[PDB]
Order: C-alpha cells, then structure tokens, then sequence
C-alpha cells in the first residue's frame, strides 16, 4: 500500500545493480553493466506492513551534479552503496551525503551505508571505519555480499524501516507543531 522512494547510490563498480538485481530478480551478474539509470518496483511486505518499492539504481560514473539533482529531490531514502576492497568508494559517501543534504535542503535525510562485496579476501575498508562512520551520521550499516545474496534484503528493508521512522520523527519534529 505505501509505497517508498529508494535510491541507490554509490561510486562505478561497488555493486549498485547487483544489489538491486539480486533483491528484484534473485540472482546475480557476474558481467559489467554500467548503468545509465535504472528502476524497479517490487510489492513486498515489511514489518506486516505491505510496500510498494521504487528503486532508482544509478550511474556511478560521475560527470554528475547534473543527473543527481532531480533524482536526490525525487527520492525518499538513499542506500550509500562502497565496496570493501574500494578506498575512494567508502571516502565517496561523504560527498554523495553532502550533496543530497544540499540539493534536499535538509540536515534529516533517510539512508543506510552498505558495505558490498564481503566474500572477497583482503579488505581495504576495516568494519570499524565504517561502522564508525555510520554512528557519527546516526544511520544503520549494514555489510553485503550481492554475490551470496547476504544482507541485501536486510539493506533495503532496513532503508524502508528509516524512511518510517523518519516520517514519524518529522510529524512531531522537534518543535513548532509537535503532534504525537
Ligand atoms: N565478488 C563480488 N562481486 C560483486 C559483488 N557485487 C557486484 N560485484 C561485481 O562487481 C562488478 C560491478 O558490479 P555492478 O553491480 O555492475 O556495479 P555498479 O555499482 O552498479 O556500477 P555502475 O552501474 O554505477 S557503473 C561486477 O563484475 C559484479 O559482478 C559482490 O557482492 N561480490
Ligand atoms: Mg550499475
């Protein structure tokens, strides 16, 4: 019934459209496609609640700050996708943050940071930085592997789940109305 705006973002090649596949179509491209923009719906019911999903998958590729203005205005919910053997992925959410804060004009923006690619060896972003990371933004982390398919329901859901709570938070706020 209610339906959520999501939008995944995140450097080229950190596994966007895997994760986004693999949740739509249970199963995962081992091949390279890079996306132009993609989207998706899917029905699925979250907390006994039924949800319409709308999944934008986006280019990693920049040139942007052209492309992702319309779509940071249009989505509800953002899942900031690094992979964990890609440094500059993991420093890229800092700005993707920013500028979704800038271009939503608000400081209360759903999201979830999502740490990809899990089964690989040797890992350049340690599980601390990134949990710290997400506990200084106060969001939820969560580590995936699009490739097993671990966690990537739990990342998507986990986003709706922050998307409600927000839309709670902002019917009481944190003056001038109040409501609850
Ligand atoms: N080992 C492993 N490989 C993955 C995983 N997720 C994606 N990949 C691989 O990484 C490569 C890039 O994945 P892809 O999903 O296309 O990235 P993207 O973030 O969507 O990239 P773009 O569209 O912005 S250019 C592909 O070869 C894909 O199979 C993962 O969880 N584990
Ligand atoms: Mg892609």
């Amino acid at each position: 019934s209610t339906e959520y705006k999501l939008v995944v973002v995140g450097a080229d090649g950190v596994g966007k459209s895997a994760l986004t596949i693999q949740l739509i179509q249970n199963h995962f491209v081992d091949e390279y496609d890079p996306t132009i923009e993609d989207s998706y719906r899917k029905q699925v019911v979250i907390d006994g609640e039924t949800c319409l999903l709308d999944i934008l998958d986006t280019a990693g590729q920049e040139e942007y700050s052209a492309m992702r203005d319309q779509y940071m205005r249009t989505g509800e919910g953002f899942l900031c996708v690094f992979a964990i053997n890609n440094t500059k992925s993991f420093e890229d959410i800092h700005h993707y943050r920013e500028q979704i804060k800038r271009v939503k004009d608000s400081e209360d923006v759903p999201m979830v940071l999502v740490g990809n690619k899990c089964d690989l060896p040797s890992r350049t972003v340690d599980t601390k930085q990134a949990q710290d990371l997400a506990r200084s933004y106060g969001i939820p982390f969560i580590e995936t592997s699009a490739k097993t398919r671990q966690g990537v329901d739990d990342a998507f859901y986990t986003l709706v789940r922050e998307i409600r709570k927000h839309k709670e938070k902002m019917s009481k706020d944190g003056k001038k109305k109040k409501k609850k």
